[PDB]
C-alpha cells in the first residue's frame, strides 16, 4: 500500500529497463485487448518500439518478422530477446538471452539453447492481466494492478505440483497421433492401475494453458508426429521461455527426446514439438515415449 | 448516442434487469481483483430483491427457494447461477402464493436468459422472444453496451466440447460420435476440440464459433452433471433463440420438466448439423 | 448489498429519467477525464439519454437557443432545465427537474418558479465524480464508483453549516459592484466586530464553488455587474437547482429583492445575480442589502 | 499508440531516469487514492519509500517530517529529493531534485542549495486528469496519465508561459495583513489607471492548481511578505523553488519582491519565502508597485 512491490524493484535486487519498457508494452497490449490479425501487428510493433527505446537490447526476434531486427548502434545494449507478441490470435511470451559473441550483432546471436537464458516469462491477459517471471532464482508471479499501472508481486519462488490430475492437447487430431502419444492419453483415461482418470482441459490458446498447467499442476502436449515431425510450437519464441518457466519452476519440458532447453537451433522460425509440466507426469510420458523408441 | 442494455429492453422487467447488470458489474470487478462464490450470491440476491421485480429466487448457493418478502414482491421468478467464470440466470413470470414450486417450470416457459462472461472484457449474452443480443462492459461509463444484434450459431461447427477424461465412464453413443469427430468416415477433416472446463466460456465459444457442447449422461451419472434450473435451461434457450439445438439426448432440454429445484440434466448443445449427427448417433446406441 | 442511486431513488417516471441521467453524467466524466466541442458532445449525450427515457416532454439547455419537444411517442411528464458541462481544472453538470403542469408541451412549461421543482442537482467532475441530489426530503451526496460504473451513496441528508468562514466571488469586477456587496465584502476582511476576517475562496465554475460552499458553508456570490446588469448565471438551469439544493440543505439563495426559487422566469436563458450559502452569512447579506435600499 | 511516449522515454532522452520512474510510481497511486477517498501521510509514506528504494537519493526532505531522511547507505544515491507530497490538503504533489554538491556523509546541509541550483522539478496535479509538469535544464514538459496504461503520455512540449494575462490570484481575506504595495497593486488589477480591462480574479486555494492556471492561462500568483509573516507564508524548498523554476524555464518570473526566488540561499530546510510569480509583464508590474514601497 505505502511499500507498493513492483516488478522495477524486485528486478533492481541494463536488465531492468529492459524489463519496464516490457511491461510498459504488456500493459498497453493488455488495454487494447480489453478494448476490442490487425491486433497481431500492432502489438508487434508496440514491442518492437519498447524495446527499442529501452537502450537494453540488439537483437530482436519476433513471430511477426522472417529476419532477426538488429538494433540501431544509437539504441543498441547486451541482451537479445525473443518474443511473440500476442500469442493465441491470448498471451505475451518472451525470453531474454545475453550477447554472447563479441562482434557485431546478428541472428546467429539469437541461435542459442534456451539454456543460456537469462530471464523468460509470459504475460497472460483475462479478467487479470498476469505477468510470470522466471530468473536463475526462479518463478515469480505478478498481478497487473490497474488502479496504478503497475505489476505487483503476488506470488513469490513459484513451483509447480509434483504430480497432477489435467491433461492438456487437441485431442482432435488423434488420427495422426504417434504411437507413443496415443498410449500415453490412453492411460490418462484409462488407468491400469485403477486409479482416478484425470481430467482433460484444452483452452487451445498455449499462454492459458501452460498457465493453469503451472498453477494446479499436470501435463500439456504438443506433440510430433508424422504429420508434424518437428511439431507445431516455435523453439525460439513459445517453447523455451515456457520450457524455461517450467524447469525453474520444478517441472519438466522435453521435446521427447531431449530436454527443450537444450535443442540448439539453427533457425530462428524452427519448430519443436513440447511435452511439459508436472515432473511425474512428464516423466511417465518419457517412460511410454521410450518404450516405442 | 449510447445503446445500452437498459434502451434495448426498453423498446418489471427492466428494473430486474438493471439490478442484475448492476450486479454483474460487481462481480466483474471482484473477479478482476481476485468465498467470491458466496460474495457473488448475496450480491445477486440483494440486487434483483432490491428490483421490486421478484418473488421466488433460486440459487446454486442456497438449499431451498428464497421467498422475497411482501414489500418488494414483483412478478417475476429468478434462477441464477451467480459465479459458474460466468454468470448465468432464467427469468420466468409466475403464475396463487410465492413458493418453491413456482421456479419448477420448463425452460419453455422463458421470459429472458443469459449468461455474463468474466475476461478481458465482459460480455453479456441476453435472449428473450425475439432473440439474442450480445453487450460488452464498457468500463469506462459503466454501461452494457449492444456489440451484436440477433446473433445466430453456424448451421455447422467444425469444434467439439467436452472432458474426454471421463472416456471409460462414457455411454457407447457419446464413444461413437466423438469417434466420427475424429476419424471420420466420409473422408471430411476432423474436428478440433476445445475444453475450457468452464461452461460459460465453452457455451460462448460455441455461439460465437459454432459446433458442439457435451455434458451427457452415463450410467454413473444418468442425469448429467449440470443443473437444469440455472445451467442447462438458460444455455438451452440462448442456443434455441439463435438458432442451435438443445438437447438431454432423448428430448430437448427446455421440455424438460423439473420436479425439484437442484436437478440434473444432461446436455448436448450448439449447431444444429451438429446436434443432430449426434441424435442420430444417440437412437441407434443407448 | 450497494447503495445505489437508482435505489434510493426506488425506495422515495422519475427514476427511469434519472437512471438515463446518470449514464449521461458518467459518459460525460470519461470524455472530460480524458480530455468547445465537448459542449456540444456533452449537450448532445444529455439530449439523447433523457429523450430516450421516455420520462420528458420538454427540455431547455444551454446549448439549445429554444426549448425541445420531445416527439410523442418519447414523451413522459418532467421537464428538464440542465447545463450540460457547466465551467468549460473544473467542470459539472446542472440540472433541474419539473413536472408539467395542461396542453401540448412547449417552451411555456419550462417556465416554472425554481419552488416548484421535483428534482435538481449536480455532477461535479474531479478526481472523483460527485453527484448531488436534492428532492422535497432532503440533500444526498453520491460518488460515481468507476470499479462498478454506479453511483453510490456516500453522505444521507446533508446540512450545510449555520455560518461558515470563506467568501467567494469574481473580486475583479470590484469596481461595478453596487454598494451593499461592496459593504459586505469589506466586512469580511474588516469585521467591525473585532471577529477573524474570512478566508477567500474563488475557482471561477460555478459547480466546484457552489460545492465547497455546501459542503464547508460560507457564501458565494455572483451580483450584477456593467457587462451583465440582469446578472451573468442563468436562472432556470444554474441559479435554481444550486438554489434548491442550498434550501433543502438549510441554506439560503436570494437574488437580492427575493428568494432565488419564487422568481418567475419569463424567459428560458434569462440571468440572475444570486447570493447563497449558510443562513447566517446570507442573512448578513441581506441585512446589509436592506441598509442600502 | 504503437509508439508511445512516456515521460521514462523522454527523460532517458540513468540514475535521474530511475528516480523519476519511482516518482511516477508514487503519484500513480496518489492519484488513485485521491480518487477513491490521513492522506497526506500515506502520500508521504509512498514518495518516501518509492524514493528510497529507486537506488537513486540520499537526502530526502519532506513537507510533513520535521527533520530530513537521510537515505540507508545500500540504497544511496546521489541525489537530493525536497518535496511536499499532497499540498493542497484540488491537491497536488511538488518536488525539487538537487546533486548532491559535497564529499561529505549525506546531511540535512546538502538539501540547502538555492532553487538556482536545481537539476529538475515540477508538479502533479490530481482531477479529472493526473497531469505532471517536469522543468528541466531545457525546458518544461507536460505528461497526462493514462490511466489505460498507467503510463505518464507527452502532451505538451517546451511550455512557456503568456508574456502578459488577466488574471490575479491571492486570498484577499487577508486584505487588512496586506504590505501597502500589494494593496496598491491589487487596487490597479480593479481600478486600471490606462482605462483597461480590469482583470479577473481567481484563487482555488491549493498552490498547485493556482500555479497550474498561472502557467497555461498566464497572470500571477501572489503570497506575499507582509509585518506579520515578513517571509511569507509557502516553504521555499519544497514549495517555491520548484514552482519558481517552473516558471522560470517557462519564460515567466518569480520573485520575493526582493530577488528572484531561485537565488535565496536557505539555511533552514523548512524556512518559508514570499512568493510573486507568472506572466513577467505582470510581475514586473509587481515590483514596480514593491519598489515604490
Amino acid at each position: 500500500d505505502t511499500d507498493v512491490n513492483t516488478l522495477t524493484r524486485f528486478v533492481m535486487e541494463e536488465l531492468t529497463q529492459l524489463l519496464n519498457s516490457l511491461c510498459t508494452a504488456v500493459k498497453a497490449i493488455s488495454s487494447a485487448v480489453a478494448k476490442a490479425k490487425k491486433l497481431d501487428v500492432l502489438s508487434n510493433d508496440l514491442v518492437m518500439n519498447m524495446l527499442k527505446s529501452s537502450f537494453a537490447t540488439c537483437v530482436l526476434v519476433s513471430e511477426e518478422d522472417k529476419h532477426a531486427i538488429i538494433v540501431e548502434p544509437e539504441k543498441r545494449g547486451k541482451y537479445v530477446v525473443c518474443f511473440d507478441p500476442l500469442d493465441g490470435s491470448v498471451g505475451t511470451i518472451f525470453g531474454i538471452y545475453r550477447k554472447k559473441s563479441t562482434d557485431e550483432p546478428s541472428e546467429k546471436d539469437a541461435l542459442q539453447p534456451g539454456r543460456n537464458l537469462v530471464a523468460a516469462g509470459y504475460a497472460l491477459y483475462g479478467s487479470a492481466t498476469m505477468l510470470v517471471l522466471a530468473m536463475d532464482c526462479g518463478v515469480n508471479c505478478f498481478m497487473l494492478d490497474p488502479a496504478i499501472g503497475e505489476f505487483i508481486l503476488v506470488d513469490k519462488d513459484v513451483k509447480i505440483k509434483k504430480k497432477g490430475k489435467i491433461y492438456s492437447l487437441n485431442e482432435g487430431y488423434a488420427r495422426d497421433f504417434d504411437p507413443a502419444v496415443t498410449e500415453y492419453i490412453q492411460r490418462k483415461k484409462f488407468p491400469p492401475d485403477n486409479s482416478a482418470p484425470y481430467g482433460a482441459r484444452y483452452v487451445g490458446s498455449m499462454v492459458a494453458d501452460v498457465h493453469r498447467t503451472l498453477v494446479y499442476g499436470g501435463i500439456f502436449l504438443y506433440p510430433a508426429n508424422k504429420k508434424s515431425p518437428n511439431g507445431k510450437l516455435r523453439l525460439l519464441y513459445e517453447c523455451n521461455p515456457m520450457a524455461y518457466v517450467m524447469e525453474k519452476a520444478g517441472g519438466m519440458a522435453t521435446t521427447g527426446k531431449e530436454a527443450v532447453l537444450d535443442v540448439i537451433p539453427t533457425d530462428i522460425h524452427q519448430r519443436a514439438p513440447v511435452i511439459l509440466g508436472s515432473p511425474d507426469d512428464v516423466l511417465e510420458f518419457l517412460k511410454v515415449y521410450e518404450k516405442h523408441s
